[PDB]
């Protein structure tokens, strides 16, 4: 199916991503949702016209994968809202929520079938609100939804020097996973022990340890580890990826890209072993406004006066103002694989490669 394009366009995107997130993030986690984004960004793409459309068709790798109602897209709009539906299903010891919302500016009327297209294809996913003259009472009402959305744990996403009078689009995206281990760590075996940030910096961690059969690509010549760690339910797995030295992660966030994981998780590659586990118990909350990124990214005209959203709104000026993206990913419980240092990690969506979420543990 086409769904393997939207699959490589995502993670292609992810590490276009990754490489302008990491310029900023230096020395600190990172955790996003490439997925979370792209859909939020297609459903503003399904509006947009002109230079900021072609940007925007470029910069997510559209352009890789009789007109229609909803535009030329509408199979790849289609195809993100069956993935979506499915990954966000919540079943037994499983939640994963996608909070994601365009909101605009109530004096610029949308158009009745960009409207039509959102409930159709993004449901829920567009407000009008006054930004106007209530900007302020906007911000918390968008934050507390965001809040709500993410069980309290995404927090303040649009600070207040974010929203004004004149703001007419904000993009909001969050995204939220608690997930618990296929097999149960054992609670009396986790236990405190030092994570090595550096060979010179320790910190304590309360490590998780499991001793199970585990898919695991042992690559020596990349000095890197790679583990497969599937979920309790859902169809969800976890990888990660261990540099063999204590501070290999820099070597190896130079090099990847979307071709190179490819390559690294190749089932060809991938080994059911004996593997005994130590993984850092992990709860991460990242924000990240990613207008400059998107902007650097390519999609310069959507964040300036000159934005193209004719297919959103006939009015005068409308651009988006902020992009917003919160994330966050809670997990709650031979060969070694002890991941003790900086490490690279992703969820991925089993059934059809697609990477929800993608990051970097650098410190407990
Ligand atoms: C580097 O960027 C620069 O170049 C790129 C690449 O373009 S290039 O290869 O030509 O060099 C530019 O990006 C491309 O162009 C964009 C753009 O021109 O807006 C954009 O194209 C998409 O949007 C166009 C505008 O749509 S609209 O709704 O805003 O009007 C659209 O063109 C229009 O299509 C409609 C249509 O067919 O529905 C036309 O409407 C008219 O025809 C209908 C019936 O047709 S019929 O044959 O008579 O029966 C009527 O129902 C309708 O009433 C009627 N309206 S009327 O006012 O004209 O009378 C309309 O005339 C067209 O203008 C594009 O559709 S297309 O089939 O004509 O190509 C649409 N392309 S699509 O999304 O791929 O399907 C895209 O971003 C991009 O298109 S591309 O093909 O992907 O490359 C970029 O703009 C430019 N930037 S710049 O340098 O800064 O300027």
């Amino acid at each position: 199916f086409r769904m393997g394009s939207i699959s490589a366009a995502n993670a292609e995107f992810c590490f276009d991503v990754f490489n302008e997130l990491k310029v900023q993030h230096t020395n600190e986690n990172i955790l996003y949702s490439p997925l979370s984004i792209i859909v939020a960004l297609a459903m503003v793409y399904m509006g947009a016209r002109g230079n900021t459309e072609y940007q925007m068709e470029k910069a997510l790798h559209f352009d890789s994968i009789q007109k229609p109602k909803c535009g030329k897209s509408v199979n790849i709009h289609l195809l993100f809202k069956e993935l979506l539906s499915d990954i966000t299903a919540s079943k037994a010891n499983y939640s994963l929520r996608i909070a994601n919302r365009l909101y605009a500016e109530k004096s610029r009327p949308i158009l009745p079938i960009y409207l039509k297209c959102v409930k159709k294809l993004y449901r829920a996913g567009l407000e009008t609100v006054n930004f106007k003259t209530a900007s302020d009472q906007a911000r918390q009402l968008i934050n507390s939804w965001v809040e709500k959305q993410t069980e309290g744990q995404i927090k303040d996403l649009l600070v207040s020097s974010s929203t004004d009078l004149d703001t007419t689009l904000v993009l909001v995206n969050a995204i939220y996973f608690k997930g618990m281990w296929k097999t149960a760590f054992n609670a009396e075996d986790t236990r405190e022990m030092p994570f090595h940030v550096t060979k010179e910096e320790s910190k304590p961690v309360q490590m998780m340890c499991m001793n199970n059969s585990f898919n695991v690509a042992t690559l020596p010549a990349e000095k890197m580890k790679i583990l497969e760690l599937p979920f309790a339910s859902g169809d969800l797995s976890m990888l990660v990826l261990l540099p063999d030295e204590v501070s290999g992660l820099e070597r190896i966030e130079k090099t990847i890209n979307f071709e190179k994981l490819t390559e690294w998780t190749n089932p060809n590659t991938m080994e059911k072993r004996r593997v005994k586990v130590y993984l850092p118990q992990m709860k991460i909350e990242e924000k990240y406004n990613l207008t400059s990124v998107l902007m650097a990214l390519g999609m310069t005209d959507l964040f300036i006066p000159s934005a193209n959203l004719t297919g959103i709104s006939s009015a005068e000026s409308l651009k988006i103002s902020q992009a917003v993206h919160g994330a966050f990913m809670e997990l709650s419980e031979l060969e070694q694989f002890r991941a003790d240092h900086p490490f690279l990690f992703l969820i991925k969506h089993n059934p059809t490669n697609t990477i929800v979420y993608f990051g970097r543990y650098w410190s407990p």
